[PDB]
């Protein structure tokens, strides 16, 4: 019993962070096999930020500009090359901490766990999620970038999430591991405006599936709706529409507690409408929409 | 900017971890140097349970008898052990991932990370505090026992707990590493029921300060109060007493802010007074008490 905002286990990132310097500028940077992953505004100065042209100013840098150090030991750069927004700096030493790992591009609403670093040392490990905008909600100071967001599969690390950037509302935007922005985001430090952070309604109904499972059950109500009905109500509350692909990934919830998909959406229509009323939901006063519902199944599950 | 709930990176605590088998149970161990720790009732079938005699069920064990399994390769046990309510495996090898550690018994409100295993395989990791009531809020399935509670000073993991329980009401209970209980909680299938699960009033002003430092500053009202007025307000919500000590402990984060402590109080008073309203510190619709002064300094700093 219980339910908890859990992280994936985070030593295989660990053995991957490295740090990496350009001239006066200090980063983190993620070493797999024989090649460090940074991104690639290691190379701009805080003047160079306001408007940067990344292909002239990495002309200006040869491999041995490019310092990185794993631990307390000096890596040797052989190679180095700018693939979108990140650079991969090829060393002659593979990590010999290498995890099995994949390079994945997530879709809104997935979750992952961050590891944030400074100076290519691990300082915390926290759960989030790719919102609806292409924002993430983490938790990042200078020196973060660089810090990668993951997934684990048993043994395997999907790569998904790099950090680069901190919007002037305090939100955080980053890349894929091919060093693609999630979202319309750019690095350079100019005028971004997030889009509406909507809710994710299919994660928040995997949290109320979780909340049945352990015996928070007070906002089961006598209704039931449809999925047009419903999506009215969520429009009309920021939330994401829902699907019939939506219903399918939510059906072992289903099966598990008995509960209907749609019962579960009137349920949580009418937690819209009238609100809370000061009660609590798996220790929440609000809904919750960072668990997805393979997350519900696992932490409700025990997998490993 | 942002602020999370962030668990310790846990691969310190990853390279430690071991199943545990003595007859038809199974729990986790922690393997550190040629010891490993573990629940004393992985000497229990669930009949035992009920009315355990620990010494005479120890009697009918042998170092034959546990099992541990350190990933796929088995440990010679060379002497047992029965410390409190944990058992202490002596094994022919020390663990070659031993980290720098500490044994600690932590007091009420003081948090720590979890790494929840089952089988001895790390499944997730996630941050709590230890209750004023000597319980914690965690994610624990059968199979989890000897999962162990952390905090870590630079390279140093210092060990706060393991899991050996869950109370009927889906709270748990464990005890330090050296076998002792927080509470009067024991290891027996027995009617035992938590007591006031009060706010801790130290976390919830640092969790205000840090909501300060990252901009959510609605909250912040035109008044001040004192300790004794302050405190008769928190004894009405079920709030712990606020001490001189804990105004010393929040010192940094008043300088930081530059809100002195009791001003901060006497917000905290007009919020538990008038209520959220529909809004929202950090993310949250309730006042967040699970990060102590030192977490915020740490988090809001970027301690490594
Ligand atoms: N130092 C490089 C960089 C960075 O780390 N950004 C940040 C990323 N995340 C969280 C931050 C929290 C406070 C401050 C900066 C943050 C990225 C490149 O553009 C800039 C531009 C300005 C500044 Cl002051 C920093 C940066
Ligand atoms: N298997 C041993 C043990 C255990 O793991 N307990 C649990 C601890 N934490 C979370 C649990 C969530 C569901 C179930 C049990 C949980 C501890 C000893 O006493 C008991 C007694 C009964 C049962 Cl069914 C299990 C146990």
């Amino acid at each position: 019993s219980g339910f908890r905002k859990m992280a994936f286990p985070s030593g295989k990132v660990e053995g991957c962070m490295v740090q990496v310097t350009c001239g006066t500028t200090t980063l983190n940077g993620l070493w797999l096999d024989d090649v460090v992953y940074c991104p690639r505004h290691v190379i701009c100065t805080s003047e160079d930020m306001l408007n940067p042209n990344y292909e002239d100013l990495l002309i200006r840098k040869s491999n041995h500009n490019f310092l990185v150090q794993a631990g307390n030991v000096q890596l040797r750069v052989i190679g180095h090359s700018m693939q979108n927004c990140v650079l991969k700096l090829k060393v002659d030493t593979a990590n010999p901490k290498t995890p099995k790992y994949k390079f994945v591009r997530i879709q809104p609403g997935q979750t992952f766990s961050v590891l944030a670093c400074y100076n290519g040392s691990p300082s915390g490990v926290y759960q989030c999620a790719m919102r609806p905008n292409f924002t993430i909600k983490g938790s990042f100071l200078n020196g973060s970038c660089g810090s990668v967001g993951f997934n684990i599969d048993y043994d395997c690390v999907s790569f998904c999430y790099m950090h680069h950037m901190e919007l002037p509302t305090g939100v955080h935007a980053g890349t894929d591991l091919e060093g693609n922005f999630y979202g319309p985001f750019v690095d350079r430090q100019t005028a971004q405006a997030a889009g509406t952070d909507t809710t994710i309604t299919v994660n928040v109904l995997a949290w109320l599936y979780a909340a049945v499972i352990n015996g928070d059950r007070w906002f089961l109500n006598r209704f039931t709706t449809t999925l047009n009905d419903f999506n009215l109500v969520a429009m009309k509350y920021n939330y994401e529409p829902l699907t019939q692909d939506h219903v399918d990934i939510l059906g072992p919830l289903s099966a598990q507690t008995g509960i209907a998909v749609l019962d579960m959406c009137a349920s949580l229509k009418e937690l819209l409408q009238n609100g809370m009323n000061g009660r609590t939901i798996l220790g929440s006063a609000l809904l919750e929409d960072e668990f997805t519902p393979f997350d519900v199944v696992r932490q409700c599950s025990g997998v490993t």
